């Protein structure tokens, strides 16, 4: 599989990599110190800006140790990188634990980032739908 | 690619258009007007309803803008639709802002839709796993 | 599809089945009582471990019914089950009613599983990125 072409913004953040294997994600870190209160929520730089092939999807999910031991968790879940987008990524983290906040220091892994194929389809309005068992089941 | 069936139910939301050619998701719209009081949520309607193709899973994300801005998520993020689903495409939508209330107006973009494949598997019971070394490390 | 070894933890717990012939997912349950206080979060078993094949992932997704009805999701939602996993999938319950605890039972269904391919891809550091029509606009 061809690799992705990445920029590094900041020199004091390390090229993602991944731990093992068949490991979904590479971690992604924050460029900057925060303290997040509870119920808050900040958005952090990752230094990172990437060039995904068009028909993939980078996908930003949350850190499951965090999200357990401190409510960490991030607002826009999954955070959706787009083929073209050039910018560096950024992550909106939120703080979901009642009473703590989270101290959170540059260079601190916040979050991971996966690499998925996308179907880049058309809708075509129609009259009618076929039909179906599952139906209009269904709760939003 | 084959587009997807589209139904409109609601004569007053166009029909959604991919962005950018690359662009994972296209944008859905409230059917209604709503005000998000903080830490509430409601369900609102998209006013269409779509055929997937066996195969394929909807996905429905928060929007990354209004995510940052006011703390608009969605409850059950990433929504999921599942291929045989016939009815109107719902959101379910939280305001983790701790003060500000959330204004939508009817046609207001709310989410976005991406279309992706999935594994339709069968789990068959075994009495031993293979070893790996990534192992039982994990924090759920 | 070759079937995903599964290995039964607790024998009070079902092996997942899929409900309908296209849908993505398959039903998790919890192997405890809980009661959630509002605003609380809490880390439960799913009695059940797996071997995913290396190139997919397992992702872990709120309910839709019991989002929207009381407001229970997923901290890190989606959650991310990586291939080499060999540990109990345990799932991470918050309640994001203001009001109403949450209270489940042993045997409930609380989340679901899908699973799909994943890009094990590697990064490759460049001094340029190609440019793109979408560019550096973003909300992160
Ligand atoms: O955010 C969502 C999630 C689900 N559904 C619809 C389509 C799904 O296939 C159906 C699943 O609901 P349950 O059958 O799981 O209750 O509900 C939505 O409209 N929006
Ligand atoms: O919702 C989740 C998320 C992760 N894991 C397990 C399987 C993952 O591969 C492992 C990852 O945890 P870390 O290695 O990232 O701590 O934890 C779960 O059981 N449930
Ligand atoms: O968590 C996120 C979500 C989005 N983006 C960037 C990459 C996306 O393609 C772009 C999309 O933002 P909008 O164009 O939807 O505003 O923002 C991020 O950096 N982090």
């Amino acid at each position: 599989i061809p690799p992705i072409p990445l920029l590094r913004l900041d020199p004091g953040i390390p090229v993602p990599v991944r731990a093992h294997e068949g490991d979904a994600g590479v971690d992604l870190c924050t460029t900057e110190d925060v303290i997040i209160e509870p119920g808050e929520r900040v958005l952090v730089g990752t230094g990172i800006a990437v060039a995904l092939p068009i028909g993939t999807v980078g996908l930003i999910h949350p850190r499951s140790g965090l999200a357990a031991k401190a409510g960490l968790s991030v607002v826009n879940t999954p955070g959706t990188v787009d083929a073209g987008y050039r910018g560096e990524i950024k992550v909106c983290l939120i703080n979901h634990d009642p009473r703590a906040a989270i101290e959170l220091r540059r260079g601190d892994r916040i979050a991971q980032l996966l690499v998925q194929k996308v179907e880049l389809v058309d809708f075509v309005e129609v009259e009618t739908l076929d039909e179906t068992a599952r139906g209009a089941g269904g709760y939003g």
